[PDB]
Parts: C-alpha cells; structure tokens; sequence
C-alpha cells in the first residue's frame, strides 16, 4: 500500500518520496488553476493522499478573477481598507472581526493561505508600500497585525505577512541590501514580527527580496532558522516572493521551505545540487516536513471544497465601521464639523472626489463591484451635490486622460462665483495613490502640486469672504506636505484609503453620526527635511538603493522626534472626537514578578458619544545605552462611552518588554535605574499622567545579523 498523509508516519511518508517528487514540491507551479485567477498555487502528490493547495493575494482583500466563460455567477471581493487604517484604530478586536469577514471569502472561494499581512515598520514615509505596512511603532503595527492574522486564521486559512524582514524601501528591492547592527534590527525591524509569530501563529512567512549585512534575507539561515524557527518557535511554513531568491540551494539550507511561484530553472539547479552533492537531503527533508504539516491542516486536505456561498451582503457592513473608526481627523476648528443640519447644499472640490480612491494599486488592488465615491456619499447622507461642480469635474477627466498621475483641475473653468450663490459649504479632496513598485515622488506624492495650491488657498479664500467654511479630505495613501496649507481650511479629515464603502464612511463622519476616534499609527513631520533616516533612503525624482545603511539606530520614525523634539505636523497616535474625555488616577500596581499591569478610568461629559484610544509609553533614562525617549508599551481603546460615561480599561506590560537589546553582550537586557512611566494622548505631550518606577536573563541569543567580516 501506498503510504498516504494523515495516516502513515509522517517520516514514513517522505521516505515514498523520490528526488522527483521531492523537488517538484518545494517549488510550487503558477486557465491552468483549479481556482480562476488568484496568483499562486501549490503542488500535490496525489497517490499520498497530498492535494495541490492554493494561495492568493491580499492583504487589503482576497484577490480572485472576476467571472470570464464556463462559469454561472460573477465572483468579486469586499474592498476593505488598507492596512493603515486597521492601524489607524487601535482596535484590535475591531481588526479581529475583518479578518473573520475577510477569512470568510478566502475559505467560501476556495482559497487555502492568503497572503496577508505585511507589518514591516514605517521607516519613511516616501516608501511606495506604506499603505499595506501598519506603523511607525513596533508594538502598535505587532498587536494589530496578530490580531488581524487570528481572524483570519479562525477560518482556517493561511495568512503569510507579505514581506519578512527589510523590506522598508521599494528601489532596487530585487538587488537591494540592508547594513545594520544587530541591536536595529531585532528591536525594531524584527519586533513586529516577533509577537505575530509567538501569538497569532501564522501558517506561512513570505520572506523579502534584498539582502542583509551581504547575505539574501530568503537565503539566510540565522535570520529563517535560529531567529525565526528557533527563538519566536514558528511551526509553520517559509517562503519567498515570487521569483525571489538567486541560489535555490542556500535557500532550502537557510530553512526556507518552499519557492514561488516556481521556473524550470530553480528544479534544474536544485536538481544538479543534490545528485553532484551539495544540498543534503536532510536539508530538504527538513523543507518537505514543513509543508507536510502545512498542507494537513489545510481545507483543501479536509475537502472542504469551495461552495461560493459568500454571502458579501453581510461582510460589506463590518468594513464600513472598520474604514469610519479607522479615520482620524486632523484639525477641527470652531468645531465646525460634524456639519450641523443647516447644511444641505454642498460644493465638492478635488478630482479624487468623483474619482475616489479605495485601495492602493497593483497586488494589493482587489477585485470590487461597485466604488461609493464622496459624489455618492453624500447621496445616501441626505446632502445635495451641486450640480455645475459636478459637472465641471465629470466632463473634465477625459480631456486631461487624453493628452499627457492626473493633474487637478485648475479653477479657471469651474464657476467661483457660483460657488458662494447656492451652495453653504465646500469641500475638498487630496488625492494621492503611490503603486508597489514605483516609489514616492517629491513633488507630488510627499509635496503637494501647484495645481493643489492654488486651489487650497482660492477656495478657502473665495469662500472665507462669505463667512462660509471649507473642510479638506485627505484621501492620501501615507504622509503628505502639510505646515504649508494647513492654517487655511477650516477642518482636515483624514480618510486613508477606506476602500468601497468610501463616501458612505466620510458622510457618517460628517453628518455626525459616528465619531471619528482615530489616531496617528505614524508622524507627520513638518517638512521632508525634517525625516532623520531621509539621509538614508533614496530620491525617486550606488548609495540608499544597491546598498543601504542604517546609522539612526532604535529610532525610526517619532523615536527620534521625542529624544531631540524635532517639529512635526501631527505627532504618532494624535486625534481628535467630538467630545473631550478625562482620565483616571495613575496607579499601577507592581507585580510580585517584576511586571507592570496599569488601570485607568476615562472619564466622557459629552454631547455625542464617542472613543478614547488611551495610550501608554514608557520612557527611558539610558545610562548603559543610548535609548529612544518614550516607546510606546500598551495601549488601549475603551468602548462607545455615552454622555456622561466613564469605563475602567486594563492596560498590561511584560518584564519582557521593558527590555532592550544589547550588541556586546549578544542579548537583550533592562537597564536599572530610576524610569518613569507614562499615559498621553499623542506620543508628543508635554503632560501625560506619569506614575515613576524602579526598574532592576529576559533573553539571551546567539550573534545573529552581524556584519560579514572576510
């Protein structure tokens, strides 16, 4: 008898297989595909009772081919927000219930892994990928993220973090390599990873395209092996991107498992290196296994085979309240917003605002029915659009499609005068949209155009000499120039990319509805020339993009802000809510064991009911090292307290991670001392509830990620 999976011995099992079937595993394959569309998929050795599993794209939603022949009935996919804006929440429960919507449609459709979530950390914020990455912080973009795989991980569906490790630049990734000391890497770029690998237990890890120190990230055994396989105890399955990887032999050595999507080239070299003698079968042995115990806990190895039973009416409503508490609103002035019902007559500016933008574009972009632009949010919402400004905009795009993303309409067309004759109120809407492979451009993407400008100031003074005001939506994919314009409209709301249910999100945020209980996951600094690690990134109008070096340390994006309090536009978690809210009594009682478990009652005495994203960060005197002025350790959002209302919340910190890593001594440690704690708003407070503490083998390694010496 033929020994089979889930009976046989799983040693006994990879004994039937011979060097060909062995080979032809480890490297996947790609009409032609058991589920139409929907990127890769993975091999089966049949008569062992193995099937060909399948994977797809996210992470901003399972990523299928729309209905083409042969077929009944259309098949589309809910186009839930990015990956910022899960951030933008704080609400890791909230993330929890997408992942359960999104997971839905990957099991109902016939997918078995998707390839969702990448959490690496926001290190500047002209990187194209910024919108699919979380945060500036480790803790916040690693919480939010284990809790984002769980949902989606409660379906029994595979989730894979798109890139693994120092995938923090878009130039050159192909050829691109990372030089940092150890203490970088595992601190911050490794952290986010670390609590997603120990709790949520993701099925595969996607390692990333550039090097580290000289050495391939997909190719490095340190890296996938001791730091992954053997600190954080990952279980599952690694993998690389598609056509990642130059040896396929150092590969399959450094512990990773399986290459995509796969080439006849990759078997041929793989075939060569075991029959001349260079990759051992152990080695292989060791990659097959981790497969085996992936393909088991598949559906597809259950034979839960798809059923196309979505039902997307459901899951389409858990997206809009992700998308509208995952707003965060930048400045409101005279409490001019929510709009009060006097307004009714509305002039909408921005091109994007007919044209809205959901997601950003390539493989995350995902196959959507219908896109609800701000044209139509403000339909369901009751508000009237005008109608010569939308028609100025309308008729406008294809002119400027036809000869040489899309510069605005200038105001020389559209009526000014009209503007203040029947409409109460205007608003505008930035839109920006930076694609995977292209990085950010200075003048546009980061830097706002002339052609935004000039309709900023035109508008806001046209109508500021009517007594009338102007709210700015930023539809903006990452960070933007800000100081400049900032001091003119009236109200700037902050929308991200909300996905399809767009305008329905603003219009609940404008008419007051819902409140907008979002905070910053990043720093908007002032000017470009403020960003510390710009001097170590590229210009996209060889240093920083064949090779690249990391000399600002621990701090990244705000750590280095609050050391040397550096100006910024918004600082990290920053936002606002129609009602104001007041804490509780800093007291935290010390644990027997060491660690830290602080309460807090936030007290709300206001007209509308709303959220409050309570903060925590510790600081850090640093008399062994040099160390970041206040890393944030816990959060916590509360519930929709009502006028009136007041709700305890639990806000816990490890010993653990009161810990910073040390180079010399090859581990990490906590520095002894007097240090103080803290509880804030936004990361930038000058007065946060403080409660101080005296700090006294958290973990020791080996010398992982040094750099190569010959």
């Amino acid at each position: 008898q033929n020994p089979k999976l889930g009976v046989s011995p799983i040693q006994d099992v990879i004994n039937a297989m011979t060097l060909d079937e062995k080979i032809q595993l480890v490297v996947g394959s790609s009409q032609g595909q058991l589920v139409q569309g929907a990127a890769g998929q993975v091999n089966g050795i049949e008569r062992l009772g193995i099937p060909a599993t399948v994977v797809a794209d996210g992470p901003a939603g399972l990523r299928i081919d729309p209905k083409r022949k042969n077929t009944d009935k259309t098949f589309y996919c809910t186009h839930f927000p990015v990956a910022t804006v899960m951030s933008s929440t704080w609400n890791k429960d909230l993330v929890y219930s997408v992942g359960t919507s999104m997971g839905d449609e990957v099991k109902h459709y016939g997918v078995d892994v998707l390839l969702a979530p990448a959490t690496n950390i926001m290190r500047n914020p002209l990187c194209g990928r910024n919108f699919e990455y979380y945060s500036e912080d480790p803790l916040l973009a690693g919480t939010i993220c284990a809790a984002m795989v769980n949902g989606i991980e409660s379906n029994d569906v595979g989730t894979s973090l798109k890139h693994f490790a120092l995938n923090n630049q878009e130039t050159n990734r192909t050829r691109n390599n990372v030089i940092g000391n150890p203490r970088t890497f595992r601190e911050i770029y490794l952290k986010p990873f670390e609590i997603v690998i120990k709790e949520a237990q993701p099925w595969t890890v996607m390692t990333s395209y550039n090097l580290i120190n000289g050495t391939m990230s997909s190719e490095r055994c340190d890296l996938i092996t001791e730091i992954l396989r053997h600190e954080w105890g990952f279980k599952g399955m690694v993998m690389t991107d598609w056509f990642g990887g130059i040896s396929a032999a150092a590969q399959m050595e450094a512990g990773n498992d399986l290459l995509m999507p796969g080439k006849a080239d990759q078997v041929k070299e793989i075939r060569k290196a075991v029959l001349n003698g260079r990759l051992s079968m152990e080695i292989l042995d060791r990659n097959v296994r981790h497969i085996l115990e992936y393909i088991m806990q598949t559906p597809r190895f259950k034979q839960y085979v798809a059923d196309n039973n979505p039902d997307l009416k459901g899951h389409a409503l858990v997206a809009r309240n992700a998308a509208t508490e995952g707003m965060v609103l930048l400045k409101n002035n005279k409490n001019v917003l929510p709009l009060v019902q006097k307004i009714k007559n509305i002039a909408l500016f921005g091109n994007t605002s007919y044209d809205f933008i959901a997601g950003g574009t390539g493989s995350g972009n995902v196959n959507h029915a219908y896109v609800v632009s701000l044209l139509d949010g403000l339909k369901n919402a009751g508000y009237q659009v005008d109608g010569d400004i939308q028609k100025s905009y309308i008729e406008y795009a294809p002119k400027a499609k036809a000869n040489l993303f899309i510069p605005e309409m200038s105001l020389a067309e559209l009526n000014m005068s009209a503007a203040v004759k029947n409409n109460d109120l205007a608003i505008i809407t930035i839109g920006k949209s930076s694609g995977e492979f292209l990085d950010r451009k200075i003048s546009d993407s980061f830097n706002l155009t002339k052609e935004e400008k000039d309709m900023i100031s035109g508008v806001c003074n046209a109508f500021h000499k009517a007594g009338k005001k102007v709210v700015v939506i930023l539809n903006v994919c990452g960070v933007i120039e800000t100081k400049s314009w900032i001091g003119g409209p009236d109200a700037v709301l902050l929308s991200w990319l909300p996905g399809q249910e767009g305008g329905n999100c603003v219009a609940d945020i404008l008419t007051g509805k819902e409140n907008p209980s979002g905070r910053l996951p990043m720093t908007w600094p002032v000017s470009y020339n403020d960003v510390p690690s710009k001097a170590d990134f590229p210009n996209p109008e060889v240093k920083n993009v064949d090779y690249t070096e990391y000399n600002d340390g621990v701090y990244v994006g705000y750590r280095y802000y609050q050391t040397k309090n550096v100006p910024v536009s918004f600082p990290f978690g920053y936002g606002m809510s129609y009602t104001t809210f007041k804490y509780g009594k800093p007291v935290v009682t010390k644990d027997a064991q060491g660690n830290i478990k602080v309460l807090v009652t936030v007290k709300n005495a206001g007209k509308v009911a709303g959220k409050e994203v309570v903060q925590v960060y510790v600081a850090a005197p640093g008399k062994d090292m040099d160390k970041p002025a206040k890393e944030l350790r816990g959060f916590a959002k509360t519930k929709k307290l009502q006028p009136g209302e007041s709700e305890t919340v639990t806000i816990d910190i490890p010993y653990k991670n009161l810990a910073s890593f040390n180079e010399v001594d090859s581990q990490w440690q906590v520095e002894a001392g007097n240090y103080k704690v803290m509880v804030a708003k936004n990361a930038a407070d000058l007065k946060p509830l403080t409660t101080v503490i005296t700090e006294e083998v958290t973990e020791k390694v080996r010398p992982c990620l040094l750099k190569e010496v010959k």
